[PDB]
């Protein structure tokens, strides 16, 4: 059952404009009922087993982040088998990480894949809009 995960797939420049952009738009971003999504828990199965457990743990647990990271996935898979490798290019990669950041303050988001799926695009073309900088306090010769 698996033995050796991948490498990197964004960089340390461009994973730092998706939690900028992730933390800028919380903020502004309401807050989703907790105490609603609960009784729907216990009233489902599916929903339970799949992130229901994730909505009953707490905030500040290793575990919590490990089990939204996983299920927080669009594009790119979680188990890697046979000689295959077509699924993540570029693109793909930032929606990842896009939409993984969005679920941890936002556990709801989870549930929600038409909302995040809208989300996560809006900064995985912010990310490949604009790349290093050009300029800084003037001309640049070297």
């Amino acid at each position: 059952g698996s033995s050796g995960s991948s490498g990197e797939a964004l960089d340390a420049a461009a994973a730092l404009s998706v939690a900028e952009c992730v933390e800028r738009m919380a903020p502004t971003l309401p807050k989703s009922d907790l105490n609603e999504v609960k009784e729907l828990l216990k009233t489902n199965k599916k929903l339970a087993k799949m992130i229901g457990h994730i909505f009953e743990m707490n905030d500040d647990d290793p575990h919590k982040e490990e089990e939204i990271r996983k299920y927080s996935a669009i594009y790119g898979r979680f188990d890697s088998k046979r000689k295959d490798g077509k699924h993540l290019t570029l693109h793909e990669l930032t929606v990842n990480e896009a939409a993984a950041q969005l679920c941890v303050k936002d556990n709801a988001l989870l549930t929600r894949r038409d909302e995040l799926f809208a989300l996560a695009r809006q900064i995985s073309r912010e990310v490949t809009y604009k790349y290093t900088y050009r300029t800084t306090s003037g001309p640049s010769s070297g």
